[PDB]
């Protein structure tokens, strides 16, 4: 069987025949592999940056049930979860693993799991998220959008600390979040809280491109050039209700987006920071305590957060279609492998998504 | 009217007779003060560190209701709620400026607003809260334990975020808490997270005194001397749920405790660090992402925390009847001018609450 | 100015020429009407069943287009209004929620208190005004009904927050049944909705179902029980349901025969009106009750975030349900075209999901 | 070893010597009963209106007879009485109050030996702390926990209202119609009255003296019921809450639903024994407008006991007439006539008879 495969911790992929016998099947569902998506974290995995001598690469996929079984019909297209519990926690026995107690979880094509990246997989019903078929060309991004569905759930609950988040109108439309970065994630970010209402203003250190453009006019959200700080931003707009670190960059990004927090805010840190140390006084502290502001890590959807992104994915064909087709970046055919293997091992500038078909 | 004034933001009090007729008054309802609290907040401004020419001092009291009004009978101990509303935003108007979004709320004795450190006051039935007789003794500490109870009541809110929090047994009972400095405030949260059945270990760098070892006996608390860092209690005990910095220490006490935290934890921030820069590495800040961490700034307890503080009080005299007796450090009588002077001026070595006796 | 009027209590409608002076203004944006929408509430007060004023403005549920560029809303823009208003007083009305009004004191466009929607044009206040994509123009008008619907299974799920774990083995909802009694605009939408959501879902009607019912049953993989002879067969097959939604209008002994459909920890959801009946519950079922923590939860009234959500869902449904979100308008009848207009203010047809009204 | 011994669904019951052998063990602590409470379930069964045979009762305080992990030697501790099905996610997380189920045990009730026996072996998880402080009123954090539960419920779904609270960010101004004044009515009003909320009790009669007590310690209102409840709803107005306390007929509830203020909840904690109630189209059409709620609230779990125990600590500060009539009497295990006789039939105004074992 042709797969995609890594064997951390060393660096290297190679796509190449393997023995199915030796891979990984997680139910009775036979699933055929149609398209996979490519992400940073594949990146990571792959530059060495993170029995069986390797280990399946991929996390983000569609494919095609083979043959009806139970709830599922032949040709039905199926996106598996990634994460998958420890079994031993009660968070994980509710179907949670993101809050998974033990850290004993898997996640496909990262860490203990065999990934999706191989002609077909065997599946259980209970991790399988039905992709319609009127989204198959952008139902890929349903898995990072669950991450960021989960977040913003997150956000959300968490708020409900405060006796009265809502505004005159009962809405949330009067709150306002930095969202700093704009790679794929910053863009599910912008996209996902302008369909909850609230206004956005997206931040880098330069002009936007033309994906960030088509997004900025069409979801009507406020851009901000971040290359010399945040002075002008603060002292035009004033403050945030919620910032999302989008980065992975230094961590000192912190040290300069903290000041624009808003009373009652949430900084919410969902990139994985690659670099530094940034310093926090007591200024900057005490300050916190006296406004009941919140920081809060961010991490992992869940079946949940899988099926309301492939609402909104569906959504987002009527309301925003210009930067729903910009999503999908490219396509590159399993059996390009010049081509598959670049772009397997770096990002393009301002890529969104790259996706694999499997033809 | 004897007084005890403030001139901020110049260091310096005075007990003096001032004229009534100039002081706030709140509403219709004539109380006369019978014993204030002291605390850090008023030794700050009495020390110059936080229409008229001066500010009247103290935002704890008892006082009794002079004549009957509506629900409150002559004779009725109350205790007036300190911060009060900007009168203009949604979460002052639900009775909850703990929570104002435009920072324009008073704060008796400290900011805007005439305190309760003078021989009688007039208020609103809104803002007082009812002292039952048989807690006189101890009720001065409802005010300071409300903060305590609005935090406590947050940090539980916000881990409604958790799919399941709660432990095999249902209760919080394995949950675990370090709290950080034993002041009135550790030792009050002390009392609070183990009446609510949480596991607790106070930390400080030193021994425990006679009053935190009768705490710690009398609640079976833990104890961990913190002299040489936390390296040993993390080798011993493992990590914790719930982290509170009730130091008013250098930020670097963050550092510290920040390695101590558990999956899914809440690190709160209730002091008011005073000193410091903490630097926050990339390492440290991408496990708060994978592990679902939150930090929360913990300010101000509200009349539904005062209300709830009575009761706690209440049960302790039951409870933890040795803790509760050693609540109240010592009275000074109002009368008593140079042991007043020195107690507004200064903390003395372990104390718990000074209460000012007015005769 | 033309517009609908009633008179109520007194049965009957006209489409005439009003004086503007007299007709209610809420705020400083004009706005112009192109679509209303009429309900089975606007059928009542036509037919006579549910100070200072001569006459009522019919109608609360409206599509307008901004006539100047203002505050947010540029010329040009499609509007919605939110159709009850606060009382002015009570902590739930100045938090923006009148659903939960103290006082009862709060007004209902075309109803109570306040001049409906089906009116040439009307002055609004920005903060009671709904953006409407010009991307869902055409079925854009079921944002006002599905607002209520969005507001009842917000609430319903926020409930059963008192269940320690309602979630499923997957930490979905998806196996959780949803028995929906009544079909028509509002157990269709509650429905879709549900489905959309991810809860297994079954429609109830003492018949077969209708072509669009069917095309909805179908497309959404919802299930159909036909209820002619009572729910034993449904109880015997299916078993019992976690949420019940009575979408009837008809008689409470309803409630009697799907009672014993609910199931452990369930929710009784009332949102229709009956409007006939007395339903005797007995020792047996109340004790029961107590011992399965299942709850019974009066439903009314969406606002603006349900609104804001509703468009969303509307917005979803084009790719998600196409063919019955085509089916969801069943006709445009033009403000000029006055047998047809009386003909559907006065009276249903079987079937009919909604029922525009076209200004030209 | 000394029991006290029902079989269901026959009326009866004994004190007699039992083989230990045949009784139900549940972990590995040794527990040795000091006390019992009674209330109206254990009657129920004695009168056979709810192994060859099953131990009786649910409420009971221990002593723990070694030092185990996390346990004392002479640590008082009582026994959670329901216990899950171990399949359900509910109770698998400690919840069978929730249980999907029904394949729950309940201790001296159904599938599980209670606690009316001379010792037993319980699971430290099923345990709950008893302070020595409270030894003597503590046998009530059993009924309490039910309270417990059905009180945090009730908040918990009164968070669907956007704004429950009053205008000084408490429930001060909530009112509460307690209906039924046994001693879960009285149980409601005590904890109702901590929380701060308004209380008026009802009841078809003048109050008695422990009523009476209870009334004017807590600040408490009471209604005599006696010709309906037209002169409440003319005085006082509505309710925000309406606990039904009572088990009686149903009708109750259609006397009591038109006091039901706008966004209310009923609350039905009583278990009704006989009667239809009739619910007419404007009644429910009522409640649809108005947002109310109704909710079958049953048994509290192990977070509750350990809440029962704070709060009945408490209310010897804060209502101490109150708490010292919160047990009735105390009956020996040896005195068996008179134990016997207690089992049978509640006293009039009784609130808890204890057995004690000697
Ligand atoms: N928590 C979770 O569950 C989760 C899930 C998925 C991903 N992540 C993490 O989320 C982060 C972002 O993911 P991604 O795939 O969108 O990353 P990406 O493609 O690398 O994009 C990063 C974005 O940040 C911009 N940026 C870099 N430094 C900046 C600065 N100092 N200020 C403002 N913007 C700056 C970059 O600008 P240019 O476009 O000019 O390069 C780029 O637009 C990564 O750390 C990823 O690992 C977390
Ligand atoms: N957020 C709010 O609403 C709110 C309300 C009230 C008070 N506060 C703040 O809460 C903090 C505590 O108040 P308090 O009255 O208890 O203060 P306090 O009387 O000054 O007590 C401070 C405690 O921390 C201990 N400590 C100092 N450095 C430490 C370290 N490095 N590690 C561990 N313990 C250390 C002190 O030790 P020793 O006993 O050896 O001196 C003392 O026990 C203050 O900052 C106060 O301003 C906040
Ligand atoms: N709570 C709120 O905020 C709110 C808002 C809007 C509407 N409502 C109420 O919601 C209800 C439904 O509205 P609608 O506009 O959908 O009403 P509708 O057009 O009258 O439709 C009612 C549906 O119920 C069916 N039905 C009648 N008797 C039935 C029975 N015994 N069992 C099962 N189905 C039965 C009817 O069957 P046929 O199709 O064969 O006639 C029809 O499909 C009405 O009472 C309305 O006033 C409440
Ligand atoms: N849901 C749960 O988890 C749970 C837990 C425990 C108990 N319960 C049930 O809760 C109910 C109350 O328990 P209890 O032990 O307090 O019962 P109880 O001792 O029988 O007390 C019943 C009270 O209701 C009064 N009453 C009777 N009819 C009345 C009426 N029409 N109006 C007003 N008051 C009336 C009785 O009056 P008199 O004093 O004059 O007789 C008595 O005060 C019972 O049904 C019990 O089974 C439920
Ligand atoms: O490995 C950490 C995270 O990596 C991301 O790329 C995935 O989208 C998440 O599902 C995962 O939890
Ligand atoms: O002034 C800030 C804080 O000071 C503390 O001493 C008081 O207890 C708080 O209620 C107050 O919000
Ligand atoms: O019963 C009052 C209800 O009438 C319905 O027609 C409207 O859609 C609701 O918004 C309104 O609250
Ligand atoms: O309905 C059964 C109930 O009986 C009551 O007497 C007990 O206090 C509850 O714990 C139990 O759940
Ligand atoms: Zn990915
Ligand atoms: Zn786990
Ligand atoms: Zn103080
Ligand atoms: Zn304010
Ligand atoms: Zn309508
Ligand atoms: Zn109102
Ligand atoms: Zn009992
Ligand atoms: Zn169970």
């Amino acid at each position: 069987m042709k797969a995609i495969i890594v064997k951390p911790p060393n660096a290297g992929v190679q796509v190449k025949d393997v023995d199915e016998k030796k891979l990984d099947s997680y139910g009775k569902i036979k699933i055929r592999t149609i398209y996979n998506g490519i992400c940073g974290a594949d990146r990571e995995i792959v530059n060495g940056k993170l029995g069986k001598d390797f280990l399946v690469l991929g996390h983000e996929a569609i494919g095609v049930v083979e043959e009806s079984y139970h709830g599922f019909s032949q040709g039905d297209l199926v996106m598996p979860v990634n994460r998958r519990g420890c079994g031993i926690c009660r968070n994980c026995l509710v179907g949670r693993p993101d809050f998974c107690e033990t850290g004993e979880f898997g996640e496909a094509g990262i860490h203990k799991m065999d990934g999706f990246m191989r002609e077909w997989w065997y599946d259980d019903p209970k991790y399988l998220v039905k992709i319609p078929k009127s989204i198959e060309d952008i139902g890929i991004l349903a898995q990072p959008l669950a991450d960021i569905e989960k977040s913003i759930e997150e956000i959300l609950e968490v708020q409900k600390r405060v006796p009265v988040w809502t505004c005159d109108d009962g809405t949330l439309n009067c709150r306002k979040v930095l969202v700093v970065g704009t790679g794929p994630i910053g863009v599910l970010f912008t996209l996902l809280f302008r369909t909850y209402g609230l206004e956005v203003w997206m931040a880098n250190r330069r002009e936007p491109t033309e994906v960030e453009q088509t997004v900025i006019e069409e979801t009507k959200t406020n851009y901000y050039n971040s290359s010399n700080g945040y002075d002008k931003l603060k002292d035009s707009v004033g403050k945030f209700d919620v910032i999302i670190d989008a980065t992975g960059a230094d961590v000192n990004i912190l040290g300069n987006v903290i000041p624009l927090l808003g009373r009652n805010g949430v900084l919410g840190l969902f990139g994985f920071s690659t670099s530094g140390s940034v310093p926090l006084d007591y200024k900057t502290l005490q300050e916190i305590v006296h406004t009941n502001k919140t920081i809060i890590g961010l991490v992992n959807g869940q079946k949940p957060h899988f099926q309301q992104a492939v609402v909104h994915l569906a959504s987002w064909k009527t309301l925003y279609p210009k930067a729903a087709k910009m999503l999908i970046t490219k396509t590159v055919s399993i059996n390009d492998e010049k081509e598959l293997l670049k772009v397997l091992r770096e990002k393009e500038h301002g890529e969104i998504k790259i996706r694999i078909l499997w033809e």
